[PDB]
Protein backbone atom coordinates (compact mmCIF):
# COMPACT_ATOMS: atom_id res chain seq x y z
CA UNK A 1 0.00 0.00 0.00
CA UNK A 2 3.12 2.28 0.04
CA UNK A 3 3.48 5.45 -2.05
CA UNK A 4 7.13 6.22 -2.80
CA UNK A 5 8.03 9.88 -3.21
CA UNK A 6 10.64 9.77 -6.06
CA UNK A 7 11.50 13.47 -5.41
CA UNK A 8 13.06 12.20 -2.09
CA UNK A 9 15.59 9.99 -3.94
CA UNK A 10 18.93 10.93 -5.50
CA UNK A 11 18.17 12.22 -9.09
CA UNK A 12 20.98 10.10 -10.65
CA UNK A 13 19.38 6.99 -9.05
CA UNK A 14 15.85 7.85 -10.37
CA UNK A 15 17.17 8.49 -13.97
CA UNK A 16 19.07 5.13 -13.82
CA UNK A 17 15.85 3.34 -12.70
CA UNK A 18 13.82 5.05 -15.45
CA UNK A 19 16.29 3.61 -18.06
CA UNK A 20 15.73 -0.05 -17.00
CA UNK A 21 11.99 0.36 -16.42
CA UNK A 22 9.53 -2.51 -16.99
CA UNK A 23 5.91 -1.51 -17.64
CA UNK A 24 3.57 -2.63 -14.82
CA UNK A 25 1.31 -4.43 -17.38
CA UNK A 26 4.29 -6.55 -18.68
CA UNK A 27 4.93 -8.33 -15.35
CA UNK A 28 2.97 -10.88 -13.35
CA UNK A 29 4.45 -11.41 -9.91
CA UNK A 30 3.52 -14.92 -8.70
CA UNK A 31 3.23 -13.54 -5.13
CA UNK A 32 1.87 -16.93 -3.87
CA UNK A 33 5.19 -18.62 -5.06
CA UNK A 34 8.26 -17.64 -2.89
CA UNK A 35 11.67 -18.78 -4.37
CA UNK A 36 14.34 -17.03 -2.27
CA UNK A 37 15.34 -14.22 0.10
CA UNK A 38 17.61 -11.24 -0.46
CA UNK A 39 18.86 -8.63 2.02
CA UNK A 40 15.72 -6.47 1.53
CA UNK A 41 12.82 -8.93 1.09
CA UNK A 42 11.60 -12.11 -0.51
CA UNK A 43 12.03 -13.31 -4.12
CA UNK A 44 9.10 -14.72 -6.16
CA UNK A 45 8.51 -16.53 -9.49
CA UNK A 46 7.47 -14.01 -12.15
CA UNK A 47 6.29 -13.99 -15.78
CA UNK A 48 7.74 -11.15 -17.95
CA UNK A 49 6.13 -10.27 -21.32
CA UNK A 50 8.99 -9.17 -23.64
CA UNK A 51 9.33 -6.60 -26.52
CA UNK A 52 8.52 -9.43 -29.03
CA UNK A 53 5.52 -10.67 -26.95
CA UNK A 54 7.15 -13.86 -25.60
CA UNK A 55 6.68 -14.98 -21.96
CA UNK A 56 9.91 -15.00 -19.96
CA UNK A 57 10.23 -16.85 -16.64
CA UNK A 58 11.89 -14.54 -14.10
CA UNK A 59 12.75 -14.09 -10.41
CA UNK A 60 11.26 -10.95 -8.78
CA UNK A 61 12.76 -9.25 -5.72
CA UNK A 62 10.44 -7.10 -3.56
CA UNK A 63 10.94 -4.99 -0.44
CA UNK A 64 9.44 -6.55 2.70
CA UNK A 65 7.33 -4.01 4.67
CA UNK A 66 8.76 -0.61 3.78
CA UNK A 67 9.19 2.09 6.46
CA UNK A 68 11.75 4.61 5.10
CA UNK A 69 13.18 6.16 1.92
CA UNK A 70 16.77 4.97 2.72
CA UNK A 71 15.67 1.30 2.40
CA UNK A 72 14.01 2.03 -0.99
CA UNK A 73 17.24 3.75 -2.16
CA UNK A 74 19.46 0.77 -1.10
CA UNK A 75 17.04 -1.73 -2.70
CA UNK A 76 16.93 0.20 -6.00
CA UNK A 77 20.77 0.45 -5.95
CA UNK A 78 20.95 -3.46 -5.60
CA UNK A 79 19.22 -3.55 -9.03
CA UNK A 80 20.96 -0.52 -10.66
CA UNK A 81 24.50 -1.78 -9.72
CA UNK A 82 23.70 -4.86 -11.91
CA UNK A 83 22.53 -2.85 -14.99
CA UNK A 84 25.73 -3.14 -17.07
CA UNK A 85 26.74 -6.67 -15.99
CA UNK A 86 27.52 -8.78 -19.04
CA UNK A 87 29.46 -11.91 -18.01
CA UNK A 88 28.44 -15.62 -18.14
CA UNK A 89 29.24 -15.97 -14.40
CA UNK A 90 27.43 -12.87 -13.22
CA UNK A 91 23.60 -12.60 -13.05
CA UNK A 92 22.17 -9.86 -15.35
CA UNK A 93 19.33 -7.39 -14.60
CA UNK A 94 16.07 -7.78 -16.64
CA UNK A 95 14.67 -4.48 -15.30
CA UNK A 96 12.89 -2.67 -12.52
CA UNK A 97 9.10 -2.38 -12.20
CA UNK A 98 7.83 0.63 -10.25
CA UNK A 99 4.01 0.82 -10.18
CA UNK A 100 1.90 3.83 -8.98
CA UNK A 101 1.75 2.15 -5.51
CA UNK A 102 3.65 -0.62 -3.67
CA UNK A 103 7.22 -1.84 -3.48
CA UNK A 104 9.51 -1.39 -6.54
CA UNK A 105 10.30 -4.79 -8.11
CA UNK A 106 13.83 -5.86 -9.24
CA UNK A 107 13.42 -8.42 -12.10
CA UNK A 108 16.12 -11.00 -12.73
CA UNK A 109 16.45 -14.09 -14.95
CA UNK A 110 15.13 -17.31 -13.42
CA UNK A 111 17.95 -19.73 -12.54
CA UNK A 112 16.59 -23.26 -13.04
CA UNK A 113 18.59 -25.07 -10.36
CA UNK A 114 18.45 -22.45 -7.64
CA UNK A 115 21.19 -21.53 -5.21
CA UNK A 116 24.64 -23.10 -5.23
CA UNK A 117 24.63 -24.02 -1.50
CA UNK A 118 21.34 -25.97 -1.67
CA UNK A 119 22.38 -27.60 -4.99
CA UNK A 120 25.63 -29.05 -3.51
CA UNK A 121 23.90 -30.11 -0.24
CA UNK A 122 21.35 -32.27 -2.18
CA UNK A 123 22.46 -35.94 -1.57
CA UNK A 124 20.94 -36.99 -4.94
CA UNK A 125 22.68 -34.21 -7.07
CA UNK A 126 25.96 -35.48 -5.56
CA UNK A 127 28.41 -33.31 -7.59
CA UNK A 128 31.82 -34.94 -7.97
CA UNK A 129 35.08 -33.41 -6.67
CA UNK A 130 35.91 -32.21 -10.22
CA UNK A 131 32.32 -30.76 -10.60
CA UNK A 132 32.88 -28.76 -7.38
CA UNK A 133 36.29 -27.44 -8.53
CA UNK A 134 34.61 -26.40 -11.83
CA UNK A 135 31.91 -24.45 -9.91
CA UNK A 136 34.72 -22.74 -7.94
CA UNK A 137 36.46 -21.78 -11.23
CA UNK A 138 33.21 -20.28 -12.58
CA UNK A 139 32.73 -18.14 -9.44
CA UNK A 140 36.42 -17.06 -9.76
CA UNK A 141 35.77 -15.88 -13.37
CA UNK A 142 32.66 -13.94 -12.27
CA UNK A 143 34.67 -12.28 -9.47
CA UNK A 144 37.60 -11.49 -11.84
CA UNK A 145 35.02 -9.61 -14.02
CA UNK A 146 33.40 -7.82 -11.04
CA UNK A 147 36.85 -6.80 -9.67
CA UNK A 148 37.73 -5.40 -13.19
CA UNK A 149 34.65 -3.11 -13.02
CA UNK A 150 35.88 -1.89 -9.57
CA UNK A 151 32.87 -3.26 -7.63
CA UNK A 152 33.36 -4.80 -4.16
CA UNK A 153 30.85 -7.57 -3.46
CA UNK A 154 31.14 -7.79 0.39
CA UNK A 155 28.82 -10.81 0.65
CA UNK A 156 30.31 -13.58 -1.50
CA UNK A 157 29.02 -17.00 -0.34
CA UNK A 158 27.62 -20.13 -2.02
CA UNK A 159 24.02 -19.14 -1.06
CA UNK A 160 24.50 -15.95 -3.18
CA UNK A 161 25.35 -17.89 -6.39
CA UNK A 162 22.79 -19.60 -8.63
CA UNK A 163 22.89 -22.34 -11.31
CA UNK A 164 21.01 -22.04 -14.61
CA UNK A 165 19.66 -24.79 -16.89
CA UNK A 166 23.14 -25.41 -18.48
CA UNK A 167 24.79 -25.62 -14.97
CA UNK A 168 26.43 -22.19 -15.44
CA UNK A 169 27.17 -20.74 -11.97
CA UNK A 170 26.39 -17.02 -11.67
CA UNK A 171 27.21 -14.63 -8.80
CA UNK A 172 23.57 -13.58 -8.18
CA UNK A 173 22.91 -11.42 -5.16
CA UNK A 174 24.35 -7.89 -5.00
CA UNK A 175 22.50 -6.60 -1.91
CA UNK A 176 25.73 -5.35 -0.25
CA UNK A 177 27.79 -4.65 -3.43
CA UNK A 178 29.43 -1.20 -3.75
CA UNK A 179 31.15 0.84 -6.46
CA UNK A 180 34.74 1.60 -5.39
CA UNK A 181 35.11 4.37 -8.06
CA UNK A 182 38.89 5.21 -8.04
CA UNK A 183 39.32 4.70 -4.22
CA UNK A 184 40.08 0.86 -4.37
CA UNK A 185 37.92 0.46 -1.20
CA UNK A 186 34.49 0.97 0.36
CA UNK A 187 34.04 1.88 4.08
CA UNK A 188 30.68 1.50 5.88
CA UNK A 189 28.75 4.74 6.61
CA UNK A 190 25.10 3.60 7.09
CA UNK A 191 23.54 -7.98 9.66
CA UNK A 192 27.09 -8.52 8.21
CA UNK A 193 28.15 -12.07 7.07
CA UNK A 194 30.85 -12.43 9.80
CA UNK A 195 32.17 -15.99 9.01
CA UNK A 196 32.81 -14.97 5.36
CA UNK A 197 34.52 -11.62 6.14
CA UNK A 198 38.24 -10.81 5.90
CA UNK A 199 39.96 -10.22 9.26
CA UNK A 200 40.77 -6.56 8.37
CA UNK A 201 37.12 -5.87 7.36
CA UNK A 202 35.90 -7.24 10.72
CA UNK A 203 38.37 -4.83 12.43
CA UNK A 204 38.03 -1.65 10.27
CA UNK A 205 34.72 -2.04 8.33
CA UNK A 206 36.71 -1.27 5.10
CA UNK A 207 36.19 -3.63 2.12
CA UNK A 208 38.31 -4.16 -0.98
CA UNK A 209 38.72 -6.73 -3.80
CA UNK A 210 41.27 -8.44 -1.48
CA UNK A 211 38.58 -8.83 1.26
CA UNK A 212 36.35 -10.39 -1.49
CA UNK A 213 39.29 -12.84 -2.18
CA UNK A 214 39.08 -13.89 1.51
CA UNK A 215 35.25 -14.53 1.08
CA UNK A 216 36.03 -16.44 -2.15
CA UNK A 217 38.33 -18.77 -0.17
CA UNK A 218 35.45 -19.50 2.28
CA UNK A 219 33.11 -20.08 -0.72
CA UNK A 220 35.71 -22.63 -2.12
CA UNK A 221 35.66 -24.35 1.31
CA UNK A 222 31.82 -24.44 1.21
CA UNK A 223 32.10 -26.10 -2.22
CA UNK A 224 34.62 -28.71 -1.17
CA UNK A 225 32.63 -29.61 2.01
CA UNK A 226 29.42 -29.90 -0.07
CA UNK A 227 27.86 -26.92 1.75
CA UNK A 228 28.95 -27.37 5.37
CA UNK A 229 28.66 -24.27 7.60
CA UNK A 230 32.08 -22.64 8.29
CA UNK A 231 33.54 -22.58 11.87
CA UNK A 232 30.47 -24.47 13.38
CA UNK A 233 32.01 -24.53 16.90
CA UNK A 234 33.15 -20.86 16.82
CA UNK A 235 30.68 -18.15 17.88
CA UNK A 236 30.12 -15.20 15.46
CA UNK A 237 31.45 -12.82 18.24
CA UNK A 238 34.70 -14.90 18.74
CA UNK A 239 35.72 -15.01 15.02
CA UNK A 240 38.06 -11.94 15.16
CA UNK A 241 40.11 -13.48 18.06
CA UNK A 242 40.08 -16.96 16.40
CA UNK A 243 41.45 -15.48 13.11
CA UNK A 244 43.99 -13.17 14.90
CA UNK A 245 45.35 -16.38 16.55
CA UNK A 246 46.17 -17.53 13.00
CA UNK A 247 43.50 -20.29 13.05
CA UNK A 248 41.75 -21.14 9.73
CA UNK A 249 39.14 -23.54 8.26
CA UNK A 250 40.67 -27.04 7.99
CA UNK A 251 41.17 -29.05 4.82
CA UNK A 252 37.92 -30.68 3.61
CA UNK A 253 38.05 -34.50 3.42
CA UNK A 254 38.07 -34.98 -0.42
CA UNK A 255 39.77 -31.69 -1.29
CA UNK A 256 42.96 -31.90 -3.43
CA UNK A 257 46.04 -30.63 -1.54
CA UNK A 258 46.83 -27.82 -4.17
CA UNK A 259 43.23 -26.51 -3.88
CA UNK A 260 43.51 -26.35 -0.07
CA UNK A 261 46.80 -24.37 -0.59
CA UNK A 262 44.71 -21.93 -2.73
CA UNK A 263 42.17 -21.51 0.15
CA UNK A 264 45.02 -20.82 2.63
CA UNK A 265 46.44 -18.11 0.28
CA UNK A 266 43.00 -16.47 0.23
CA UNK A 267 43.14 -16.13 4.04
CA UNK A 268 46.61 -14.52 4.35
CA UNK A 269 46.44 -11.89 7.22
CA UNK A 270 48.11 -9.37 4.86
CA UNK A 271 45.57 -8.48 2.10
CA UNK A 272 48.35 -7.51 -0.38
CA UNK A 273 49.80 -11.08 -0.13
CA UNK A 274 46.46 -12.69 -1.23
CA UNK A 275 46.20 -13.74 -4.90
CA UNK A 276 44.26 -11.57 -7.32
CA UNK A 277 41.09 -13.03 -8.93
CA UNK A 278 43.02 -13.20 -12.24
CA UNK A 279 45.66 -15.37 -10.39
CA UNK A 280 42.85 -17.48 -8.83
CA UNK A 281 41.33 -18.15 -12.28
CA UNK A 282 44.77 -19.32 -13.58
CA UNK A 283 45.55 -21.51 -10.52
CA UNK A 284 42.10 -23.09 -10.28
CA UNK A 285 41.97 -23.66 -14.07
CA UNK A 286 45.30 -25.62 -13.86
CA UNK A 287 43.99 -27.68 -10.81
CA UNK A 288 40.69 -28.32 -12.69
CA UNK A 289 42.33 -29.47 -16.00
CA UNK A 290 44.85 -31.78 -14.24
CA UNK A 291 42.32 -33.43 -11.85
CA UNK A 292 41.33 -36.54 -13.83
CA UNK A 293 38.11 -37.74 -12.21
CA UNK A 294 34.44 -38.17 -12.99
CA UNK A 295 32.78 -34.98 -14.13
CA UNK A 296 29.31 -34.16 -15.50
CA UNK A 297 28.92 -30.37 -16.14
CA UNK A 298 30.59 -27.89 -18.58
CA UNK A 299 33.00 -25.42 -16.85
O1 LIG B 1 17.77 -16.33 -2.19
C1 LIG B 1 18.99 -16.18 -2.17
C2 LIG B 1 19.73 -14.91 -2.55
C3 LIG B 1 18.85 -13.83 -3.16
C4 LIG B 1 18.62 -14.10 -4.60
C5 LIG B 1 19.27 -13.53 -5.63
C6 LIG B 1 18.96 -13.88 -7.00
C7 LIG B 1 18.05 -14.81 -7.33
C8 LIG B 1 17.74 -15.08 -8.71
C9 LIG B 1 17.04 -16.04 -9.34
C10 LIG B 1 16.44 -17.24 -8.78
N1 LIG B 1 16.23 -18.16 -9.74
C11 LIG B 1 15.72 -19.34 -9.36
C12 LIG B 1 15.42 -19.67 -8.05
C13 LIG B 1 14.93 -20.98 -7.69
C14 LIG B 1 14.52 -21.48 -6.43
N2 LIG B 1 14.22 -22.79 -6.48
N3 LIG B 1 14.43 -23.11 -7.77
C15 LIG B 1 14.20 -24.48 -8.21
C16 LIG B 1 12.76 -24.90 -7.97
C17 LIG B 1 12.56 -26.39 -8.21
N4 LIG B 1 13.51 -27.12 -7.34
C18 LIG B 1 14.93 -26.83 -7.69
C19 LIG B 1 15.15 -25.37 -7.41
C20 LIG B 1 14.88 -22.07 -8.54
C21 LIG B 1 15.63 -18.71 -7.08
C22 LIG B 1 16.15 -17.48 -7.45
C23 LIG B 1 16.27 -16.51 -6.35
O2 LIG B 1 15.44 -16.57 -5.45
C24 LIG B 1 17.34 -15.47 -6.23
C25 LIG B 1 17.57 -15.09 -4.82
N5 LIG B 1 19.89 -17.17 -1.80
C26 LIG B 1 19.46 -18.42 -1.22
C27 LIG B 1 19.39 -18.37 0.28
C28 LIG B 1 18.82 -17.29 0.92
C29 LIG B 1 18.76 -17.28 2.30
C30 LIG B 1 19.28 -18.35 3.00
C31 LIG B 1 19.83 -19.38 2.27
N6 LIG B 1 19.89 -19.42 0.93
Amino acid sequence: TVHIDLSALNPELVQAVQHVVIGPSSLIVHFNEVIGRGHFGCVYHGTLLDNDGKKIHCAVKSLNRITDIGEVSQFLTEGIIMKDFSHPNVLSLLGICLRSEGSPLVVLPYMKHGDLRNFIRNETHNPTVKDLIGFGLQVAKGMKYLASKKFVHRDLAARNCMLDEKFTVKVADFGLARDMYDKEYYSVHNKLPVKWMALESLQTQKFTTKSDVWSFGVLLWELMTRGAPPYPDVNTFDITVYLLQGRRLLQPEYCPDPLYEVMLKCWHPKAEMRPSFSELVSRISAIFSTFIGEHHHHH
